[PDB]
C-alpha cells in the first residue's frame, strides 16, 4: 500500500523519469508567479523535491504531506539544502492529517498510476481541493487526457497467449484464460500502431468528482493500415494550463520518449482484420474494483466481442 | 509468500527461460533410467511441467505437491495432456500434506532463488527428503555451487549511489545508506568483471543439512585488470550428476547466456583500485534474517571494511 512508497526504489524510479521530473520542474521555475508568496500544498511529497521547487519559485510557505515513511527522509533531505524555514513535512494520510493552516493556494501532485487512474490518488488529491483549496487557489496539474490506439503486433500476441497451447511438447491453453484479462505495462514500438489515437476522457481537476473517474465512452479509432488488430493500448496526456504564461504538456503515448508509466496494452482474445480507412467503433468502461478501490477494471467492447481488464 | 506463486506470471517467466527449463528436460530425457518405473515426488510442482517430463521418461507415478492456487492449474493441464492416471496433484506444503506412499525413489524440483538460497525452498526440499526418500534414492539437481567474481564500472555506480549528490540543483546525499546495503539483481556485461571467479560454497542435496545453508567463506579474487573495484557480484552453477549417463550442468554467471535469475551484484560504499595479478582476500557469510526467514543476509568484508547486504 503505503508500504510500497516507503521503499526507495520506487522514489528513485519516479526521479529519474526526465520527462515527468523536467516538466514539474519547467512548470514551476517557468511560472514562479504562480507560486511566489504563496502557501503550496504538496500531496504525496515522497523525498520532497516537488516542494523545494515550489520553495525555490518563492512558496511563502509548503506543506509536504506523506503516508509513508520516505517523509523521514524528506525530513532529512529538506534540512540538508536550509529549507526547514519555508517546507514544513507532516507524516500521515492528507485526509487525517492537521494542517497548520486552514487554506491553501496552491495544490501540487503527482498522483497520476498506468492508464491515468490505476493505484492513482486522485481521490486523495480531490479530498485536499475540496477541504484546503482557498475561493480562486489552483491545483496542479489542472488538465489530463485518456487515448486508446489500435495496435498490430502478431509476434507479441503469439509470445503471450499461443505460446501456451504447446510447452516443450505438452498443451497448456487452459493458462490462456489468466493471461487475457491482465492489462500489460510495457513500452510499444510505434510502427505497430494501426490507428490515430481516439481521446476517451478529459479531466479538469478543478471542476472533477471522484464520481467522474468512473466513466464510459463511445470511441471510434480510424484505421491507418491494413493489417490484423490485435490490441488495443492506452495512454494519458497531462496538461499545466492555469494561469501559466509557458504551458506545459508531457504526454505518455508510444509516439513520445518514454516515461516510467510506459503504455498499458489490453490484448485481444480474437484479433481480428481491419481496413485503413475504417472507422473501427467501440465502447469502454472504467470502474473502481469492489474488492481493493485501488484496483481499476476496463471493459472493452469491439468487434461484437466484450473483455474486461485488470493491471 | 505463497500467493506470488498464484499467479501465473512468475511462471511464464520461469518456463521461457531456456537454460533452466532444457536443462530440467535434457537431464530427464537422455536418463530415463532414474525414472522409468520409479515413485517421483516433484516439491512445488507449479504448472506441472516437471512431473509431464517425468511421467513421459516413464515414471510408474509421479505426486506433484504445491501450496500455491497454481496447484489448480495444474490440475487442469495433466488432464488435458491425459497423464491423470500417472501425476497425482496435491495442494498444500510438502511439510504438512498427507503422501499415498511412505517413500519415494526420485525427489526434482527447482526450488534455485537469486543468489541460489534467497527466498529459496531448499530447507523445505531437504524435509521431503529427510522424510520421504527411500534409503539408495536419489534427489535433482543434486550439486550447487556459489561463486564471486569482481567487478569495475564506475558508471553504473555513480548511476546508482552519486546520483543522490545533485538531483536537479538538490543535495540527497542521506538516500545513499539505503541504497548501498540492497543487493541488485541485474544481467552484468561480462565486460566488466575485473577477477577470476571463486567458488565460496558447494551443496550436495543428498548430504547437506539446513544448518549447512548459513555459511561463511574466505575467498581469494584473482584480479585480472588493473582497474577501480566497484562492485561483487555473486551467482550459482546448477550440476544433476548422480547415476547420470548424460550429465548436465547450466551456469547463472555472466560468462553464460542469461536466465532468470541474472546475477547478484553487491555494491561496494567505497571503489577502490586494484592491479592485475592481486590476490584479493575477502570474507564473505550467509545468514537467514531473523524476521521474514525466506530473506537472507549477506556480510561482505574486502579493502579492511565490512557491509550487510539484503535482497
Ligand atoms: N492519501 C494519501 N495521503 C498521503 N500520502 C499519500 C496518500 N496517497 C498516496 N500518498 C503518497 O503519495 C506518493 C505518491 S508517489 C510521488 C512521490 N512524490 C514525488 O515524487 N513528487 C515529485 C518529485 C519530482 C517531480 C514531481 C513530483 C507516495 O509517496 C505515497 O506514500
Ligand atoms: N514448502 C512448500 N510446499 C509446497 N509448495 C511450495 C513450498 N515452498 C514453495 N512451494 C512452491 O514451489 C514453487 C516454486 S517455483 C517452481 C514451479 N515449478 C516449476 O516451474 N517447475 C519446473 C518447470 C519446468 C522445468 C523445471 C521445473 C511455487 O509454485 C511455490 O508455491
Amino acid at each position: 500500500y503505503f508500504s510500497s512508497y516507503g521503499h526507495y526504489g520506487i522514489h528513485e524510479e519516479m526521479l529519474k523519469d526526465k520527462i515527468r521530473t523536467e516538466s514539474y520542474r519547467d512548470f514551476i521555475y517557468q511560472n514562479p508567479h504562480i507560486f511566489k508568496d504563496k502557501v503550496v500544498l504538496d500531496v504525496g511529497c515522497g523525498t520532497g523535491i516537488l516542494s523545494m521547487f515550489a520553495a525555490k519559485a518563492g512558496a511563502k510557505k509548503v506543506l509536504g504531506v506523506d503516508q509513508s515513511e520516505i517523509l523521514y527522509q524528506a525530513m532529512d533531505i529538506i534540512r540538508l539544502n536550509k529549507l526547514e524555514d519555508t517546507i514544513t513535512l507532516i507524516k500521515g494520510k492528507i485526509e487525517e492529517v492537521h494542517l497548520p493552516v486552514e487554506k491553501v493556494d496552491v495544490i501540487i501532485s503527482e498522483w497520476m498510476g498506468y492508464f491515468l487512474l490505476f493505484e492513482s490518488m486522485l481521490d486523495s488529491v480531490l479530498y485536499a481541493k475540496n477541504k484546503y483549496l482557498a475561493k480562486g487557489g489552483s491545483v496542479y496539474p489542472d488538465i489530463c487526457t485518456i487515448s486508446l490506439v489500435a495496435v498490430s503486433d502478431v509476434n507479441k500476441h503469439a509470445d503471450r497467449i499461443a505460446f501456451w497451447d504447446d510447452v516443450y511438447g505438452f498443451k497448456m491453453s487452459c493458462m490462456k484464460k489468466a493471461v487475457i484479462p491482465e492489462a500489460v505495462v510495457e513500452v510499444l514500438d510505434p510502427k505497430t500502431l494501426i490507428s490515430e489515437p481516439c481521446g476517451i476522457k478529459h479531466i479538469d481537476c478543478h471542476t472533477t468528482s471522484i464520481s467522474d473517474l468512473e466513466f464510459s465512452s463511445d470511441f471510434t479509432l480510424k484505421i491507418t493500415r491494413t493489417s490484423m488488430c490485435t490490441a488495443i493500448a492506452g495512454y494519458f496526456d497531462i496538461y499545466f494550463e492555469k494561469n501559466c504564461h509557458n504551458r506545459v504538456v508531457f504526454s505518455t503515448g508510444p509516439q513520445s520518449t518514454k516515461t516510467h508509466w510506459k503504455q498499458t496494452v489490453f490484448l485481444l482474445e480474437k484479433p481480428f482484420s481491419v481496413k485503413a480507412g475504417e472507422a473501427l467503433k467501440g465502447k469502454v468502461t472504467v470502474h473502481k474494483n469492489k474488492k481493493d478501490p485501488r484496483s481499476l477494471t476496463v471493459t472493452l467492447t469491439l468487434n461484437n466481442s466484450t473483455q474486461t481488464y485488470g493491471l
